[PDB]
């Protein structure tokens, strides 16, 4: 075979192959030899006639799927021996046939990119020392009740957080605008919904009687005709209610899961799930340091195909949150994936470098220590344990897991790793 090759574009490159007539006649021979054997007529063959001739005489319905099965076994061998190293699938280029000759053909693809991990010891990651504290755990406890509550009635002291019922009006400097139309509203104060400094003067009024407060607009706000100015409101207090953290006894607190409604197990029902987001906001506070550092110091030439196939996976775990609807996520416009998809094949690349250069091998013993965690949810873990040994599909992925958490800390070693106290709520922060 003969076999030369093209750099196009970057990682672009394109192969060119040239089989030859006879070793097509011989691969026609085979696959003509194969049908019959499979078909089991192979026996009824005299040699009367050589099997040079047949192959020239019934090779027909054979060809197109021999010269694209040499296409293909051709191709794999010239990437084998020269070493190429496509990423995502090839495309195939075929010149064009001539019966009994020759056949070239060309075969288009992209490489993996070299990668020479730099700044490693320049990254810095911060490592929180955190613990969820006894105030913490009280904090909580002081929202669930707050979560379900209940709205009783006072009257005269509207509280910075009590909800209330009003009709009001507002007044630029002796003028109504085109909103402060207010007929009998509610609201749920404590939770910024009306505009800084308005429902502050409220804070003071009786359940019942009326008065007039100050206040201004953020200079950002979206009425131009209002952003910055000053203005009045006539606030007619009608209601005052007080939520009133309900129920403590056992319909309640066995409500959250805990069998004995003991309030000394609510604690540690809340305690325990604590700890475990936090354990979860710091995995991610080290790992995301760790890989920005990464990705910030190392730009890559990212391959087309892969981040292509990054889109799609991203785009069928959107459907399936869709609702789901298998195959109407290729429908889902592409930009709505490119960037974070060309981010993991780039973080895909780079955690492998470090793979590549520290020579890593997934680590089967932490392997079955998050099959652990992971089984740990459910009534009985043995059982997912057995299910999940014996299949070598989910196995294998579990080792992924564990080898990309081991590229990470191969970047944690080499890197300028700070460490600071701080609280819960700080690494509470996990909005992205």
């Amino acid at each position: 075979m003969q076999v030369s090759v093209e750099t196009t574009q970057g990682l672009g490159r394109r192969v060119t192959i040239t089989i030859a007539a006879d070793s097509i006649e011989t691969a026609v021979k085979s696959e003509l030899v194969n049908v019959a054997k499979k078909v089991r007529i192979d026996g009824f063959r005299k040699g009367k006639v050589p099997m040079n001739i047949v192959a020239q005489r019934y090779g027909a319905s054979v060809r197109q799927d021999v010269l694209g099965d040499l296409m293909s076994r051709n191709f794999i061998d010239a990437i084998i021996k020269e070493k190429i190293n496509p990423a995502g699938a090839p495309t195939y280029v075929p010149g064009e046939y001539k019966l009994g000759e020759d056949f070239t053909y060309s075969v288009e693809f992209e490489v993996y990119p070299e990668v020479e991990l730099q700044g490693l010891e320049a990254i810095e990651v911060e490592k929180p020392i955190v613990e969820v504290t006894d105030a913490d755990v009280d904090g909580m406890l002081d929202t669930l009740r707050k979560q379900q509550a209940t709205w009783k009635e006072k009257d005269g002291a509207v509280e910075a957080e009590d909800r209330v019922t009003i009709d009001f009006t507002g007044s630029v400097d002796g003028e109504e605008f085109e909103g402060g139309k207010a007929s009998d509203f509610v609201l749920a104060m404590g939770q910024g919904r009306m505009i800084p400094g308005f429902e502050d003067g409220i804070k003071g009024h009786k359940a019942g009687e009326e008065f007039t407060i100050d206040v201004t607009f953020p200079e950002e706000y979206h009425a131009e005709n209002l952003k910055g100015k000053a203005a009045k409101f006539a606030i007619n207090l009608k209601k005052v209610e007080e939520r009133e953290l309900p129920e403590l006894t056992a319909e309640f607190i066995k409500r959250f899961g805990v069998e004995d409604g003991s309030v000394e197990g609510l604690r540690a029902e809340v305690r325990k799930n604590m700890e475990r987001e936090l354990k979860s906001a710091i995995r991610n506070r080290v790992k995301s340091q760790a890989i920005e550092g990464l990705v910030k110091a190392n730009d890559i030439d990212v391959p087309a195909a892969l981040i292509d196939s990054e889109i799609d996976v991203l785009r069928r775990q959107a459907a399936q949150r869709f609702g789901g609807n298998e195959k109407q996520a290729l429908e889902l416009p592409r930009e709505l994936f490119e960037e974070q998809a060309k981010r993991r094949v780039v973080v895909g690349l780079l955690l492998g470098e470090v793979i590549r250069t520290n020579e890593l091998k997934a680590d089967e013993e932490r392997v079955k220590g998050l099959i652990e965690e992971m089984a740990s949810a459910y009534e009985d873990p043995k059982e997912v344990i057995e299910f999940y040994s014996k299949n070598k599909e989910l196995m294998d992925n579990m080792r992924n897991v564990a080898l990309e958490e081991q590229a990470v800390e191969a970047v944690l070693a080499k890197a300028k790793v700070t460490e600071k106290e701080t609280t819960f709520n700080e690494l509470m922060n996990q909005q992205a």
